[PDB]
């Protein structure tokens, strides 16, 4: 039953690694999942709903990993704290590059995908800002920019930079360098001046 | 003659301020430009070619303004130097928000638009890196990250952040705050540690 749903999702993630969603048909998803096309439409109204489901799984995986980190701080310096947090997104989305790239593109076309991404970005930015505010309250970071505006720009940088690296866009930071690059910019802008 | 081309371009820029390119027809562009549909196809093969032309004008305007700045340095501190450069893009693209937003979306669909954007981003990143390298050579900036990788991430941040602000996305930095926000992150990451 729901097994067939997971088969549809797995087939979609596999096919997205080699072609965009526009080049994938409902019949391709049904055929790969071992079901008929009418049976597919029982589980999903469209191939776009399949992508939205895949993206929802990935963003919730990242959100849950960040929540785990937040509840069990690693005893390290400040640079390591930020690196471990940025790494949650590097590893989670980097493990699902086809879904990430496809979900990014679908933001222009799908209001559901745009709303899903916006909801989680607001959550992650609020958490970033709250940690920056905590660092300021304890005297470790200077009161420079409004924390929420700083957090917004830094999170948007990570979105654009990580996704460019994963897609091998030109220009991009090589994926083997992108964590160090982002961590440097976060740490200097949060603690600097 | 070429006057009718400029009328097509002006009509397209005006219509894009109120609806996306998918909701604009070749007939809408012809009607607004005072020409017939066959006459339009003399000047442009498609409405997508009109957008590519509009975007080419905007990116070359920004590139030429940056070249002007590079040849006449303003006598100021380092923070003002970076602010004046970032402002070139804030003002140029912020004066053509509909074209910017439409060109951003067309990157997913149009290889010509993606290549145009990539060509100019590589140019602007190379210039950023060369200035960072100059600052390091004169002892003003520390040798931290590879300059070209730092320049890449900072330019990608500006792309994503400026365009989110112009479109009023949620989340975004308010447009009245985005220049200060970006300048802070550039200056601390270039001169910090
Ligand atoms: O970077 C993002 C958001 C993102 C990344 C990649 C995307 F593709 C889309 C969104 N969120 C982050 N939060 C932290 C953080 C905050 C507080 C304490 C520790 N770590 C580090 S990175
Ligand atoms: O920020 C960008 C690229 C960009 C911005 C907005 C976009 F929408 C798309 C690309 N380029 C910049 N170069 C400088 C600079 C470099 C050296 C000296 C002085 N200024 C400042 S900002």
């Amino acid at each position: 039953g729901d097994d067939r749903e997971l088969a549809i999702l797995a087939t979609a993630e596999n096919l997205l690694e080699d072609r965009p969603l526009a080049d994938i048909s409902v019949d391709d998803l049904a055929k790969g999942a071992g079901i008929s096309r009418p049976t597919f439409y029982f589980y999903f109204p469209s191939k776009e709903a399949v992508l939205l489901t895949l993206l929802d799984r990935v963003v919730n995986q990242a959100d849950m990993a960040l929540q785990t980190l937040a509840e069990n701080p690693a005893d390290t310096d400040r640079e390591n704290m930020w690196r471990t947090g940025i790494n949650v997104f590097f590893e989670t989305f980097g493990s699902h590059k086809a879904v990430t790239r496809a979900g990014q593109a679908a933001r222009a076309t799908s209001v559901e995908v745009a709303e899903l991404w916006s909801t989680f970005m607001q959550k992650w930015i609020a958490y970033t800002a709250a940690v920056i505010d905590a660092e300021r309250d304890r005297g470790a970071a200077p009161r420079t920019l409004p924390a929420h505006e700083l957090a917004t720009a830094l999170n948007l940088m990570n979105e654009r930079t990580l996704f460019a690296s994963f897609a091998g866009e030109q220009p991009s930071v090589p994926e083997a360098r992108v964590l160090d690059t982002l961590v440097h910019i976060w740490v200097t802008s949060i603690y600097g001046e």
